């Protein structure tokens, strides 16, 4: 609980969550919903590797369909509309030992700030 709440089903500390702003939303998105988020991702050296804010449009994906790294299918499923959270995503829940060059190094813990903007069934 020092670095956040373990939200993994295994309780292996692989995805840790800190709420930054509570959503006024009531339900989480459901599997298959189209979800709309803003995010900023940083490496452990503090370097921003990507941000939807920098494109001035949301990132959109279907929840729970393996369209994104595991940490996101887990983390976004816990969020309510309007919520902002920080997610610490160990490599086993992200890009693993390979990484994804050039932007993601090998064995990289990823640090996301995610805002849940909307979702639609
Ligand atoms: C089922 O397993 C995966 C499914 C998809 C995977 O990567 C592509 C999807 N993706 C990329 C998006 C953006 O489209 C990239 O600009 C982005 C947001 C959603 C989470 C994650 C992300 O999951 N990434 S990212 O911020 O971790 C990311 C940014 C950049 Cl610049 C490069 C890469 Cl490789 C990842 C990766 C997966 O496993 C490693």
């Amino acid at each position: 609980t020092e670095q956040g709440e373990d939200i993994t089903s295994k309780k292996d500390r692989g995805v840790l969550k800190i709420v930054k702003r509570v959503g006024n939303g009531e339900e989480t998105p459901m599997i298959g919903d189209k979800v709309y988020v803003h995010y900023k991702g940083k490496l452990s050296n503090g370097k921003k590797f990507d941000s939807s804010h920098d494109r001035n449009e949301p990132f959109v994906f279907s929840l729970g369909k393996g369209q994104v790294i595991k940490a996101w299918d887990i983390g976004v499923a816990t969020m309510k509309k309007g919520e902002i959270c920080h997610l610490l995503c160990k490599p086993e829940y992200a890009y693993g030992s390979a990484g994804s060059l050039p932007k993601i190094p090998s064995n990289a813990t990823l640090f996301f700030e995610i805002e849940l903007l909307d979702f639609k069934g």
